[PDB]
């Protein structure tokens, strides 16, 4: 599909900034079950479409009023760089639509009616933001529920091509406070697909 691509590429350097901002996920092992599984070896999230993806938040100290959280893909070859992510042909017009989420974005936020989503003007990139919150009582870090939805094999979308999820913790103008970041597969069984990669790596 002829799309316009973008005229520039988000930062996607690791920053830990002034509150120690850095992302964690659940470990949550290789069982055919799993539905959301993060590899460290390859700093890679396997998720299938739809299904929620716990995303946490870690803070050495809290950051200020009106901090916000925004999550944004990018294709992760650098011939891709500048090609907006963006759901494939059949997902952008399937109404599968939650009445909150643009029905053409990657990436939507579950469970919280706060979320607001943004077609940029200029980038032409989407994004998905939320308030920070600090952690909930009885809780050391903050967590985010993510939704992928589209499969990383989606023809005329992703189209095979690896994805990145870029995380900034920002100021209320949007200005970045820290930033970290994930490459992403979107597919059927995503613990196997995430034993068969890590099995077959070089032990060293
Ligand atoms: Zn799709």
């Amino acid at each position: 599909p002829s799309w316009p691509l973008s005229s520039s590429v988000p930062s996607q350097k690791t920053y830990q900034g002034s509150y120690g901002f850095r992302l964690g996920f659940l470990h949550s092992g290789t069982a055919k079950s799993v539905t959301c599984t993060y590899s460290p070896a390859l700093n890679k999230m396997f998720c299938q479409l739809g299904k929620t993806c716990p995303v946490q938040l870690w803070v050495d100290s809290t950051p200020p009023p009106g901090t916000r959280v925004r999550a944004m893909a990018i294709y992760k070859q650098s011939q891709h760089m500048t090609e907006v992510v963006r759901r494939c042909p059949h997902h952008e017009r399937c109404s599968d639509s939650d009445g909150l989420a643009p029905p053409q974005h990657l990436i939507r936020v579950e469970g919280n009616l706060r979320v607001e989503y943004l077609d940029d003007r200029n980038t032409f990139r989407h994004s998905v933001v939320v308030p920070y919150e600090p952690p909930e009582v009885g809780s050391d870090c903050t967590t985010i529920h993510y939704n992928y939805m589209c499969n990383s094999s989606c023809m005329g979308g992703m189209n095979r091509r690896p994805i990145k999820t870029i995380i900034r913790l920002e100021d209320s103008s949007g200005n970045l406070l820290g930033l970290d970041s994930f490459e992403v597969r979107v597919c059927a069984c995503p613990g196997r697909d995430r034993r068969t990669e890590e099995e077959n790596l070089r032990k060293k």
